[PDB]
């Protein structure tokens, strides 16, 4: 089965990359895991498998970390997202992203049902586990729990059976048979969980499955429209219907990959204790003492020799940054441009912490507008801020079209050189904020409205005549002959390759 | 004679350090030797010596680039500045700047007069010599003109003759015995201009040293306060008094082993044709049409093989970012410290093109103070912005003690997190702007008024009871006893030097 529709044939192909470590002694779920896992998260080192994680007991289960960080070279410093994708390790994020994009105008590719597979090898039912009893990690030595859930996918329906969403929502262990989690407003996850609240009835049937086919973790991790089911997405942008398998004790369906599946239902009633967690900022706030939403746990079933996959969040760079920040980057830039505006390119550059999304424009476009940075800005902030796919963005930054917006370095160069502050940006106070950004949730303002900016790095012929400066660099400030006579003489001069 | 006190020393003291390549084949000062300094600052190379400069005559000249970059190992970064000065090659940003503020509560040391020196080995008189006719580069290819000055120092002195100001001011030739170039508000040049203007009766004494003392060259550099000396800064700093020789046709002096001497008048009256210029922030406008001061050169005297410094300045990273940018960061750092701001730090940080600068807080003294962010955010901003030091810096980013703000990626991770965009911000209208910051200059505001932000990056607790995160990385976020065994085990478990 193919590496992008199986997470077992994913972890084979990161092996076969020189992109794994296998780690056969024991290690301690209890920070150890995480610790390594951060380490490699910051150096930009192969992925760890730990094969032998104190406390696993009758396959409850290995850990991948890292399954979506970076790689040290240049040339396939995407490559785990491209394998994800069916992409050669060496694409680009703008490929990347635009093969994250493809399904938008395509015709959904429905889920295929079959009637078993690998996430049925084992089940334990509701007498037979206990998850403070699984090698659940503490990831950050301050967390308020074992976050059992970094890189799984929770599946939950709308009432009426027309909306299946999968999305990554943390959740940590609350005793033997719940967990809670994060449900947070404007996310799918909650959106379904207000209809089920306002309907009354019942507790909303779930399921969270770990190890789901790496095609499917990446649209759980973008938001793609309201109303639109991940399943039938993927398998549009994969080319391929999905295989599900149902549940044992309800209605929904996983993946039939599933590494690990957990069955039963989110409480529209019920709260408990969630976090304090090390997050996607850099941060904990030791002792935060939030509710969360509560799940109940009916049925564990998983593969033999299972896999749970972890996410060690933190500071540069993880899944949180190169997966949530780049997705919601590619559904601005969709969205900018399905609102007419002339964008090109978004990326959430890592230096902001994936808090800013730089917007490139297509200048031509742009001046045949005829309108002022003023208009403009207001223009782009309002779709974007009023939007779902603009929640987690603090910061817009308008660049023209001889800024790389991959690149952070032209980014922030382009931010400081051609933004005046004040006077070339746009406030937004009346919009909803992203309060786990520390200077939201943590800071001197609410928590929940506002902290937003449009920041125009367009200079001002860009609205009218043209660019009327040459970078002072090496590529624009000397003709193409004496650039390649340098280069050609460099090493014979005596001054100091691309895979590496 | 040392290093730091001998311009011809220094080139030796790079040879030695292996940090020069000497170019002996012909090189055109027509681009070409800009092109490989260009070449040299974005790839941290070697500093080029073109001793073989197409139309060098009578020994005038040979150039060396890159005088102040940096190195690309991480141990020996700023292993040029440190030859400047006399300090270890290894030494850090803190160790240079403090080195250069040292002088600041020292008694001068005033310098020596002697008869004669190597500056005095040749001479051209006003028959002789042809401005046009040397090998002076052309930097950029937009350039309005042969740039001879971007790395010599201009001598002026008060008419009462109580203070002598050594800087670095850029100049391209205009004519055959004349130059043009930049002499604008507050700096001290200008400052120094104007006395003589309103005296209005002689054109400016002047002098054009290049290839001076490495320690003088770094002071020319710095914005040391009004009416001192940089002589006897300078002597203070090295603890020697620094020799000069009398020019032949004024009564300035110069440092005896100066490379090359231009000796003239700076006019109160006349102005000439100045720019465009490929500058520090990374662009040139082409055809821009600005007026700048004209000096008249009656005289040149010069050592035996003389050779010019050249800057090649634009895109990261040059003396500019790296002398000029750091330079003015510290002395915003003791201009803090002296208003009684619990400042400890300050840095620009080249990913900002240095027009940020980052400051660091006690924040025990900033606890004590019982203010707020908006208070002292004023306050700050109030020293800085109204103070010719500030003059460069249009961003402040205020931040606690966790960061270190000779460390970018650091800097951004708190701006990007710990300021709310508008809220925890302060901006200046009425103070004066840098022009030459595009946004400032060809932006849509005024180019020499406000523009100017306070970023404050402290935590609300850090006002009142003391930071109340950890952070979620591999230091913070687990035990000591932990992030050792991971660190000891690595290489055994499959994983991943300083000099490199
Ligand atoms: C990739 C990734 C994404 C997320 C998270 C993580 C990873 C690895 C954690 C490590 C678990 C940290 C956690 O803070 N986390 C997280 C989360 N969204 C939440 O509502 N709540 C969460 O706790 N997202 C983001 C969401 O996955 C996306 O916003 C997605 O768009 C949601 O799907 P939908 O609502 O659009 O269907
Ligand atoms: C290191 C360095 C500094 C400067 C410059 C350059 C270098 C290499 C050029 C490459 C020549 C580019 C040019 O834009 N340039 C420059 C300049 N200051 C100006 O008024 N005008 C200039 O044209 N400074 C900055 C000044 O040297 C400092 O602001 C110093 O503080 C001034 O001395 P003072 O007035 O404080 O005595
Ligand atoms: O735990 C975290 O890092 C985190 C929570 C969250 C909520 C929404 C979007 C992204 C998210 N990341
Ligand atoms: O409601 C609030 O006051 C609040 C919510 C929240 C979520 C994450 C971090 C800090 C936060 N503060
Ligand atoms: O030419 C340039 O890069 C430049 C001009 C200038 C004026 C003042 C301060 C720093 C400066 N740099
Ligand atoms: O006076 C002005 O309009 C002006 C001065 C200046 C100096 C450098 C760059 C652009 C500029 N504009
Ligand atoms: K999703
Ligand atoms: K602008
Ligand atoms: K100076
Ligand atoms: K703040
Ligand atoms: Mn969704
Ligand atoms: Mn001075």
């Amino acid at each position: 089965q193919p590496a992008h529709l199986c997470f077992r044939s994913f972890v084979e192909a990161l092996k076969v990359d020189n992109d794994l470590v296998e780690i056969n002694t024991p290690i301690d779920p209890n920070l150890e895991a995480a610790a390594i896992t951060r380490r490699v998260c910051e150096t930009n080192d192969k992925a760890p498998l730990f094969n032998n994680l104190i406390g696993m007991k009758n396959g409850l289960f290995r850990i991948l970390g890292a399954p979506g960080s970076l790689r040290k070279s240049s040339a396939d410093r995407y490559g785990r997202l491209a394998r994800h994708l069916a992409l050669p390790p060496t694409a680009s994020m703008r490929e990347i992203l635009d093969k994250m994009l493809s399904a938008s105008d395509m015709p959904p590719i429905p889920p295929t049902i079959v009637p078993t597979g690998p996430c049925k090898e084992n089940s334990l039912d509701d007498s037979e586990f206990d998850l403070t009893e699984l090698p659940v990690p503490l990831i950050h030595k301050s967390d308020g729990g074992k976050y059992i859930q970094t890189y799984g996918m929770h599946i939950v329906q709308s009432p009426d059976g027309t909306w299946t969403n999968w999305s990554i929502a943390r959740a940590m262990v609350h005793d033997k048979n719940h967990l809670t989690g994060l449900v947070i407003p404007p996310q799918h996850i909650w959106q379904i969980h207000q209809m089920w609240k306002k309907e009354g009835r019942s507790d909303v049937p779930w399921a969270l499955a770990f190890g789901v086919p790496p095609a499917a973790i990446m649209a759980s991790s973008m938001p793609i429209p309201d109303g639109v089911t991940e399943a039938g997405y993927v398998g549009a942008m994969t080319g391929s219907s999905l295989e599900l398998v149902k549940c044992d004790t309800n209605d929904l369906y996983v993946p039939a990959t599933s590494e690990i599946v957990l069955e039963g239902t989110l409480s529209i009633s019920e709260t408990g204790p969630e976090g304090p967690f090390g997050e996607m900022h850099g941060y904990i706030f030791p002792g935060d003492t939030h509710l969360g939403a509560k799940y109940k746990v009916n049925r564990i079933t998983y593969r033999n020799n299972a896999i749970m996959p972890m996410s060690s969040c933190g500071r540069l760079t993880d899944e949180t940054h190169t997966m949530s920040g780049s997705l919601a980057a590619a559904e601005i830039r969709k969205l900018c441009q399905q609102n007419d505006l002339p964008i090109t390119d978004a990326f959430a550059p890592f230096e902001s912490q994936v808090t800013w999304v730089a917007l490139r424009v297509d200048t031509e476009k742009l001046r045949a507008m005829k309108t002022t940075s003023e208009g403009f800005r207001k223009r782009v902030g309002d779709v974007v801020f009023n939007h779902k796919a603009g929640y987690t963005i603090h910061r817009l930054v308008l660049v023209g079209d001889d800024i790389d917006v991959y690149e952070g370095k032209d980014v922030l160069w382009a931010f400081s050189t051609r933004c005046r502050p004040g006077m070339d940006e746009t406030l937004f106070e009346d919009v909803r904020g992203f309060p786990l950004i520390p200077y939201m949730g943590h800071g001197n303002g609410p928590a929940h409205r506002g902290g937003k900016v449009v920041s125009d790095a367009l200079m001002p012929t860009e609205y009218t005549t043209g660019r009327n400066w040459e970078a002072a660099d090496f590529n624009q400030s000397y003709p193409e002959d004496l650039k390649q006579k340098v280069l050609d003489n460099w090493t014979k001069m005596g001054f100091s390759h691309h895979h590496h």
